[PDB]
C-alpha cells in the first residue's frame, strides 16, 4: 500500500537484522510493507585492506569516514532508489527527532539513511549528498546504526498494515487483580466505558503535568481536557 | 577495570546481537569490559503456547506484557546481578535521556534493562520492580529493545578501554583537498595548532548558536568562548 523503501549506508549492515528479522518490523519486511536495503562502503573500496577511514585535515585524535568509498556507496543507493529519495545523515548535530518529526519523515516513500562512524563524515559530503540531518537525542553513540534503526522502527509504525495526542500515557493494569498488595483501580473493573475513558484521560493529563509540564505548554487543551486537568491538580493539592 | 554488567529482559534477545557482535560495543563484550546478559519472559511461561501478553483491565485495543512471566524473568535477572543493580524501564513516560543522564547511568556497575512490548507493563510492576523509568526521546517505537541497545551503547563509551563540552561539533574534513569544487578551509592545512583549535571551537559555537540556541543558554561560556561566539555572530551579521 503506502509501502516504504529505506536504503541504508553502513559499515555494519548485519546490525539491521535486529529490525528486519524480528517483531513488528520483521513482519513488515516479510509482508513487503517495508523494504530495507543496505550498502556497505567497505564493498566500494579498492585497496587491499579495504580501508574505510581517513585522517582529518588539521589533525586531532579521531578519524573520519573515507570519502570515496562512502560517496560511491551513497551514489549506488541513490541509483537504486530512483527519484524522490530523501537522503538523511544521523548525528547529534541534526534536527532533534520527535513524533511530529517522525510523522514528517514517514510521508517519504523512499529514504536513504547514512550511518556515520568515527568522528563522522566530511562536511562537504553533507553539503553535496545529504538532504537533511537528524538527531535521535542529545547523547553520543558509537555510530549511526542504532539511530537509523530507531528511525526505521518509528516511521514503520505509520505504514498501513504494520500495526495490528501530545500527552503521556495512562497507567495500565492486567491480571492479577491484586499484585503484592496493590489493587486495580475499581473504575477499570466497572465496565463503564465512559468513566474508564475519562479516568484514563485524566491520568494521562496528571502524569504529563507532573512529569513533563512543558509538553502541556505546547498543547491547546480541549474543554474536557482542561476540566480533567483542573480536577487532577485539585486532587493532587488534596 | 570499571567493567559494566547489563542484564536485559526482552522477548527478542537476538536483537542484542547488533551490539554484542559488532563494532565498538562488540569489542567491549569480547574484551570482557561489557557483559550483556539476556532473559526472555517466554522462557518463564508455563502454558503450552508460551503466552507472554495479557488483556488490560478496563478494555481497550491493546495488550500488556503478562505479569507472571515478566516478573519471574526480572527476579531471575536480579538474583544473577546480586546487590547494587539498578532496574530500568524504557518508555516515552520516562525521564528524558541526555548525555548528562548517560554519565549518571554509567556510574552504575550493574544495570537491568526491562524491554516493554505491546502497550507496556503493569503499573504495579513499575511500582514494585522498577527503580527508574527513562525515555530515549519523545517518539514512539515498537518496543524497548532499540532504546535499551541505545542506552547500552551510550554508557559503554564511558567504560575505560572501550574507546580508542555542551556544544555541537565543528565541521571536519578529510581527503581530497577539493571535493566537487569545495575546498578545505586553509587554516586546517596551516599546521598552526592553536589557530586550528580556536577555529574549531569558534565553528562549534557558531553551529550551536545557529542550530540549537537553547543549548547555549544552559552553558556558562568561558571567556574565550564568549569572545569567539561574539566574533562568529559578528561575521554572520556580515
Ligand atoms: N545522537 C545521535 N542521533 O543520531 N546519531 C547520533 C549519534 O550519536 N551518532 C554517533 C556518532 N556519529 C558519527 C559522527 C560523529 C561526529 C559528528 C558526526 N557524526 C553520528 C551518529
Ligand atoms: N521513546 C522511548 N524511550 O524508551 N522507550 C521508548 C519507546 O518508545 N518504547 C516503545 C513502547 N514501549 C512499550 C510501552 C508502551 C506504552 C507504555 C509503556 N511501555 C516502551 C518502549
Amino acid at each position: 500500500g503506502s509501502h516504504m523503501w529505506i536504503g541504508v549506508i553502513s559499515l555494519f549492515p548485519e546490525m539491521f537484522k535486529a529490525i528486519t528479522e524480528f517483531g513488528v518490523t520483521g513482519r513488515a519486511v516479510k509482508h513487503n510493507l517495508l523494504k530495507v536495503e543496505c550498502w556497505n562502503p567497505r564493498d566500494f573500496t579498492f585497496d587491499k585492506h579495504k580501508t574505510v577511514d581517513d585522517r582529518p585535515y588539521g589533525g586531532g585524535p579521531g578519524m573520519l569516514m573515507m570519502v570515496q568509498p562512502l560517496r560511491d556507496a551513497i551514489h549506488t543507493a541513490k541509483a537504486a532508489a530512483g527519484e524522490g529519495a530523501k537522503v538523511i545523515y544521523l548525528s547529534p548535530q541534526g534536527r532533534k527527532l520527535d513524533q511530529g518529526g517522525v510523522t514528517e519523515l514517514a510521508q517519504n516513500q523512499k529514504l536513504i539513511l547514512v550511518c556515520g562512524r568515527y568522528e563522522g563524515i566530511d562536511e562537504r559530503l553533507i553539503q553535496t549528498e545529504i538532504d537533511e540531518e537528524w538527531s535521535i537525542g542529545d547523547y553520543v553513540l558509537t555510530g549511526g546504526e542504532l539511530p537509523a534503526m530507531t528511525l526505521i522502527d518509528a516511521v514503520a509504525r505509520f505504514i498501513p498494515g504494520v500495526l495490528g495526542d501530545g500527552l503521556l500515557d495512562c497507567p495500565h493494569y492486567t491480571r492479577p487483580e491484586v499484585l503484592e498488595g496493590l489493587t486495580v483501580p475499581p473504575v477499570l473493573m466497572s465496565g463503564h466505558h465512559e468513566e474508564i475513558r475519562k479516568w484514563r484521560l485524566k491520568q494521562s493529563l496528571q502524569r504529563t503535568w507532573l512529569r513533563r509540564p512543558e509538553l502541556l505548554e505546547g498543547l491547546a487543551l480541549t474543554d474536557e481536557q482542561r476540566k480533567l486537568l483542573k480536577e487532577a491538580q485539585a486532587e493532587h493539592n488534596s
